[PDB]
């Protein structure tokens, strides 16, 4: 599913991301834009042989099991395929564990490089929330 900007903002808010660990909703929307272009089916291989999955490009190295990432962990206790669903529940719940693990949203390279320190509230401008 490719979400609209405001549609994803609303779904993320419903699922408890607005100000989660102090990150405003616009941070989360910005991150999804530049990780996946708001596409739940996005996948991308990493150099180490892990893969990133879903709207927030969650990494099989640590967070999910995809059956082909040796020596990795599954800290969200999910198949990676769950992160590709049209329903963002699994991606949001796993993102809440990631963002709580000490490094905040710096875990997401795209957030760090394209959202952090910018006017992220712009990502929710005009949305009914
Ligand atoms: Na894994």
């Amino acid at each position: 599913k490719v979400f609209g900007r405001c549609e994803l903002a609303a779904a993320m808010k419903r699922h408890g991301l607005d100000n989660y660990r102090g990150y405003s909703l616009g941070n989360w929307v910005c991150a999804a834009k530049f990780e996946s272009n708001f596409n739940t089916q996005a996948t991308n291989r990493n150099t180490d042989g892990s893969t990133d999955y879903g709207i927030l490009q969650i990494n099989s190295r640590w967070w999910c099991n995809d059956g082909r990432t040796p020596g990795s962990r599954n800290l969200c206790n999910i198949p990676c395929s769950a992160l590709l669903s049209s329903d963002i529940t699994a991606s949001v719940n796993c993102a809440k564990k990631i963002v709580s693990d000490g490094n905040g949203m710096n875990a997401w390279v795209a957030w760090r490089n394209r959202c952090k320190g910018t006017d992220v509230q712009a990502w929710i401008r005009g949305c009914r929330l």
